[PDB]
């Protein structure tokens, strides 16, 4: 009789979703023209008693930090209806899919920061020049401790190659999709 | 001449902060009665060319996903003025401090989900009964694959012991502060 909301992750009984809808997402569901029930799933895992959403790091990582105190699920199986998804650019699936795709690209040691500056400017100029469809470069970054590499967030290898073509000091043919298990060590504020 | 905003992480020249303030945080700084300059730091690391904040996982993890496209820093040294901090419950320091404190607590195998339900209810009842100062229990959670343990987010060991006292099936004297490097494997939607 328990179900979890695919948008916010909240766990309530079927009766509660039927009576009250979702305490977090109801406005969005109303605008989407969808029922709360079809936005919920009977299949979920990882119960979270969320007591202080504004302070909790768990809440931050699960995107429940702007949601109400209550019971949440870490993993919710199922696909949110398209009419909800099209309203929410920030939506990221709670089933594990739609994941981080970050590519480590080899570059000339000592040029890492310079390259981030140059490529950010390049993307800005491409957006100004191109039409409706932009190059899907989401972000680019470097870490001082990881010399000779820059990191490019983009869904496909082809996009990065298209983006880096003709740019000096980028060794575009030497790249690696960073495994998820390596990502935390990559973006933690204090390294080593 | 470059500085990074301690609140949003944005990197701009001193001149740019002087002219335009912070494009993200100026409203908050105005309400706080503080200058933009004293909310910025000359000491920062990890340049991020942020191109698509609403879509980027990097942006999500750095809390720049609701900020403007631009250059950001992963680590910003320095202390945000108190009059800014007191306005923002969601504020988490960009220097590495104010970190996730999650305790793995041993429990009777098979009672994990039950305990999350019971403890969430306990905290709710304590908030209703207690005065201004509440028990600093931020969240509690379990993972199906990690049997015989529950996880409690709280700043101090004493708080957890106070919270779990007299609760059956919790083995409160057997606990461990989870190292940061183990946290990603703990909260990832799909385990093993
Ligand atoms: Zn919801
Ligand atoms: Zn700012």
């Amino acid at each position: 009789s328990e179900r979890a909301c695919m948008l916010c992750g909240i766990v309530q009984t079927t009766n509660e979703f039927n009576r009250d809808g979702c305490p977090n997402c109801q406005g969005i569901f109303e605008e989407a023209g969808v029922s709360t029930m079809e936005c919920t799933s009977p299949s979920f895992e990882g119960l979270v008693g969320m007591c202080k959403p504004t302070k909790s790091w768990v809440a931050k990582w699960l995107s429940v930090d702007h949601s109400i105190a209550g019971m949440y699920a870490i993993k919710v199986d199922g696909r949110l209806p398209a009419e909800v998804v099209e309203l929410l650019p920030h939506y990221k699936p709670r089933d594990g899919s739609g994941s981080a795709t970050i590519w480590g690209v080899r570059c000339r040691p000592g040029k890492e920061k310079e390259l981030i500056r140059k490529l950010l400017k390049k993307k800005f100029n491409l957006d100004r020049a191109m039409g409706k469809k932009k190059l899907k470069i989401l972000s680019i970054f470097q870490r001082d401790n990881y010399t000779g590499r820059i990191y490019i967030e983009a869904p496909k290898q082809s996009v990065i190659e298209k983006f880096c073509n003709g740019v000096p000091d980028i060794y575009i043919s030497q790249k690696l999709l960073i495994p998820v298990q390596e990502l935390p060590l990559l973006l933690k504020p204090n390294l080593e």
